[PDB]
């Protein structure tokens, strides 16, 4: 049982370098738009309170260099929506999947193409934090960097890497430019909230460590959604709603094991530790496998 | 902080993985050129494979009894030939799609991407590192076989490891491109025992000069150590023992810190009697053996 990330084929060739006087960083190139982080158009000096409105007024099309690999896009029309740059270019990309742009929720998954210049490098997968970060690997170049989640045949977009916090945590947006979380795409000290544990998705990982056979967790006794929700609140986990139950479903069905029955073996977990012990090979409780990512990876 | 373990982009290995066909079994494909490399037990019922006659096997096929599809193109075999424990299927059409590559095997402690593949399609890449009990430790389910591991340097596919069979233990066994098994195991339905898992040591130092070299430093100690003296303390723990050529490829990480590599070595004697006392190194509750030297000092 290991993270595994999505095929990142048909992204890698919609990855593009954004260059505006000295910063370069990555967009994303679909039919005849390219999208990228609004704070290109900014100097490191501009970034103390730009005026991004009255920034992008001065500026004009030939400013804007973007490659993608040896060729060059010519821009001809550039607009805003909300914090990210829509540059409209003379050639569509013959590369352009089957695409969606969506907006996620915080607990869920999502793979990431890290670029350095318009050039992947890396993929990983990763979960969105309930304080609204991800703890990425971006080093400095990979602003523009993208989050997806591969449907059958559809691409659905999800996040593009903006800024990086300083603690190692990392914020962005939308496709539509919309931020995930408190944070403005301004340099100045953005505090990132009280990180808590997806409890759901460590009850989606014990019952895909039961399906392997480890089952030494498993106890007689049984909690209330109430009783557990106070132990979880104690122990920063996220509280647990009835729809959560109702999605550990099919994992119920499988195992044999229903969802309050397995809450009172996490609050064991929690109190007293392991004892000792390995589930799936760690000793911590992984958050980072949604319900769904268990039955992809499992049934 | 933040040390993500990232696996490659895998474009350039999707456009050649096909889906393999004989009589009942089907497996994934390397499409190159004109040749697609599968499993040789792809000929294999589940019955001929406590003891399989390959050579019997194979001279009483024809090149029509292998159906090759790449998506909804079915390629058409003309020739076949068998390379130790490989089938080299001769198609009709070479791969349009093919980027420069090689093959290289690896050794124990190497790391490599893997993309896992169901009858023809790719559904996940991960990254790993071959044990040194020639085994890895990935998320194989069945009609996984074929599956291949790879490198990207530049704009070159290395490819590596091939995905041949799971042992009763829950890990995988695998050969290189050319054929020849990594470790003692064969492409037989036997009971076969994979040695014992260590700790790989040259990897987990690197991972601690790279520690140093993002701040964290609080594990570090004034004690220096031989090498023989932490070889008799580390055997102690299943970690593997260092050799003087283990040494040698730590220098330039000991050149860029202060530490030298005994003197790392004495920190992480201490790190295995003391534990973590609830303390992280780069976001990490656990000591990580899956970063080679050579990715820490280029991604510094």
């Amino acid at each position: 049982f290991r993270k595994m990330a999505f095929p990142s084929g048909k992204v890698e060739g919609c990855m593009v370098q954004v260059t505006c006087g000295t910063t370069t960083l990555n967009g994303l190139w679909l039919d005849d738009v390219v999208y990228c982080p609004r704070h290109v158009i900014c100097t490191s000096e501009d970034m103390l309170n730009p005026n991004y409105e009255d920034l992008l007024i001065r500026k004009s099309n030939h400013n804007f260099l973007v490659q993608a690999g040896n060729v060059q896009l010519r821009v001809i029309g550039h607009s805003m929506q909300n914090c990210v740059l829509k540059l409209k270019v003379d050639t569509a990309n013959p590369k352009t999947p089957k695409y969606k742009f969506v907006r996620i929720q915080p607990g869920q998954t999502f793979s990431v193409l890290a670029c350095y210049n318009g050039s992947p490098s890396g993929v990983y997968q990763c979960a969105m934090r309930p304080n609204f970060t991800i703890k990425g690997s971006f080093l400095n170049g990979s602003c523009g960097s993208v989050g997806f989640n591969i449907d059958y045949d559809c691409v659905s977009f999800c996040y593009m890497h903006h800024m990086e916090l300083p603690t190692g945590v990392h914020a962005g947006t939308d496709l539509e430019g919309n931020f995930y979380g408190p944070f403005v795409d301004r340099q100045t000290a953005q505090a990132a909230g009280t990180d808590t544990t997806i409890t759901v998705n460590v009850l989606a990982w014990l019952y895909a460590a039961v399906i392997n056979g480890d089952r030494w967790f498993l106890n007689r006794f049984t909690t209330t959604l109430n009783d557990f929700n106070l132990v979880a609140m104690k122990y920063n986990y996220e509280p647990l709603t009835q729809d959560h139950v109702d999605i550990l479903g099919p994992l119920s069905a499988q195992t044999g094991i229903a969802v309050l029955d397995m809450c009172a073996s996490l609050k064991e977990l929690l109190q007293n530790g392991m004892n000792g012990r390995t589930i799936l090979g760690s000793a911590l409780l992984e958050d980072e496998f949604t319900p769904f990512d268990v039955v992809r990876q499992c049934s």
